[PDB]
């Protein structure tokens, strides 16, 4: 429920007992034989998990400083991070009685994600997309349907996540009996977060075994692209017991911090309630919730997780940020020198790596999450250069 | 040289030196301790392998009959199975001496295996792709642009594939001292379908263990689709000696096997040489070489590699064909039942297990070779829907 002053139920009544019938389940099976047979069973054979951790021999070299490791989430089932949260939340589901899963998109990625799970455990998927997403998605629609998900399109409003999100805590109301809601972020009201984080951090877990293996000690320093959380958290959690281990998290710079179009939360951020959690969400003069920007469709999120944000006041994280143009940078750098095209989300999180990396000694260790791969992201840019 | 009575080296005089070269080099580090600690060390921490073998639950279920095990080659770095000889010929062509690769790409798969692999290595690559293809392939192109390739696209003749092999073999009688052709199937003069097939039974050797850990016992049927054949090859050559194991090789049907418009050279093809080989190839009344037609680009080759003629004459495969219709139905129902977007060249190796399974026995085993992900093929899956 809390992580530290943040986190919480912050909802109407009328999802308050769903919301505690899921954390009555959860708790059931979190520790259950049965439920982790399953699951690593899927992580295993479907997801292809364990995922490598990979020495960039080529550009730690270039740079000249500490040695450079990718936890390659890119090499996941889907492409990306979201596939463990999507598996565990879907067989939880499973083993709930539930038949039915609902979840938002408007970029797509958690829609297939969400879809690809749905179909592996042989359950109807709703997918809520803005009309204006649809269209600007076309791929990611289909997709979706090609994995037997029903896209409904919300001509409702704004036909956008805000007016998606409405229509589809409307349903979980209505059908939680038997429909479960699956959340892409470790965001909204507990016991989200804690699920979401207990199922990505999965990549920690392999990144301390494999670095141990690699190296004979734990990294100096773990990076992670923060949108909302998830993959920084799944690297993160495993290593917060570790006090020598510095873990810090990149969120999107857009522009720039002075420009207003960015998504950087946790640096010019203020405490609120939205979206059923307390948190640090970005406002502007009143006390309204102001729109974000950053190239990475992932990290374009007004808000941030509970658990970063304490982790930011007990100083165990700093959160730093990282522009447009220095993620396009690192994007084709890291193409051209490790033939790995990275998602623009994950070119945060390396951007940072390399300038961290000059700093440091070459008995040093940064390891870097690559949370998906740039396929996705191909088109953004081509049309940035 | 020869499989049977099938292989060789139907070359000028200005080529023979060049394949020697290979052949001598190949010998030498085909068995060094180093150069396989070294292709092994980028085959797990850069390629994600070993791939996992899952047992597909649903479809097994529907259909009724033997268990269905994917390969899950499509989980590979890159999305496909080219990526093992791609590492496999940069590495051996690194530890030659060499500084650069060439390829011919048409799809573009190739071309950007071939690029991932240049990059990883550091090593540059030059891409020989027609000029028609480059307008068709907008996304592999920039994608090999990013990867630090150059794509040299070549005006001349049709503007097409046979275009570009011809500027690449013109290409490397000169550059060999520096440079090595990149073959990206079982096909061409000795020794390219003994290296191709070494550098892909990998998928076999994981596929033994793997099915040996789950089932106890070797497969009933090993199915895989066969363009070239280095993907069947791959996954058919650790099983030869195993005498109840059947092989089958799924060839592109296309739009009927009377309709003379599919690449089924080993149903339909005449023995003769093309290409450097003898081998079976689609021939006309006159005996010269028939144009081929697939839905799936990857199967879309008049030819097929000396190994696998090599094989139907000794009956030890058998060789088959799949229409474009039921690849197309088979791309569609693994997506909706076990959450997989197969390629269109492994939809056809899906589409004959499912028509085999139907027949046989729950107690049987089926592994299929999904060689690759359907991402690349949504455009042209939407076009026939
Ligand atoms: N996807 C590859 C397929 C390919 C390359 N070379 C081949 C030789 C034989 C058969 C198939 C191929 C391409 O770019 O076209
Ligand atoms: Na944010
Ligand atoms: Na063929």
């Amino acid at each position: 429920m809390w992580f530290g002053e943040f986190g919480g139920q912050y909802v109407p009544e009328t999802l308050v007992g769903p919301l505690k019938e899921l954390e009555k389940a959860y708790k059931r099976f979190k520790d259950d034989e049965e439920f982790n047979r399953q699951l690593n069973y899927y992580l295993k054979t479907w997801a292809g998990r364990p995922t490598p951790l990979y020495y960039a021999k080529r550009l730690t070299e270039k740079i000249g400083g500490a040695k450079v490791y990718l936890k390659r989430e890119d090499l996941v089932h889907g492409g990306a991070h979201k596939t463990n949260n999507a598996i565990g939340q879907a067989l939880l589901a499973k083993l709930m009685g539930k038949t039915r899963l609902i979840a938002e998109t408007g970029a797509g990625q958690h829609g297939v994600a969400t879809a690809m799970a749905g179909a592996l455990l042989g359950m109807k998927v709703d997918i809520y997309m803005g009309a204006e997403d649809v269209e600007r998605q076309k791929m990611n629609v289909f997709r979706m349907k090609l994995l037997g998900a029903n896209v409904i399109p919300v001509n409702s409003g704004s036909r956008t996540l805000k007016d998606a999100i409405n229509e589809a805590l409307r349903d979980w109301v209505a059908t939680f009996e038997y429909t479960h809601y699956l959340i892409g972020s470790v965001v909204g009201p507990h016991p989200y977060p804690t699920i979401v984080r207990d199922f990505q951090s999965v990549i920690g877990r392999e990144a301390k075994a494999q670095i141990l293996e690699a190296e004979g000690q734990l990294p100096d320093v773990i990076v992670a692209c923060v949108g909302g959380g998830s993959n920084a958290m799944g690297i993160f959690y495993p290593f917060v017991n570790d006090k020598k281990v510095k873990l810090v998290g990149v969120e999107a710079g857009g522009k720039g911090l002075e420009s207003g179009k960015h998504s950087a939360s946790l640096n010019a951020g203020q405490v609120g309630v939205s979206e059923g959690m307390l948190s640090y969400f970005l406002q502007d003069e009143e006390g309204q919730i102001k729109p974000s920007h950053s190239i990475a469709p992932g990290l374009d999120y007004p808000g941030v997780g509970p658990e970063h944000a304490y982790l930011k006041k007990i100083q165990r994280a700093e959160y730093v940020a990282v522009t447009d143009e220095e993620a396009l940078k690192a994007f084709h750098e890291l193409s051209r020198t490790e033939g790995i095209i990275p998602a623009l989300e994950s070119a945060h999180a390396v951007a940072y790596a390399m300038k961290l990396a000059k700093e440091m000694s070459r008995d040093e260790i940064i390891i870097v999450n690559l949370s998906g791969r740039g396929d996705k992201d191909l088109d953004i840019v081509l049309k940035a250069s």
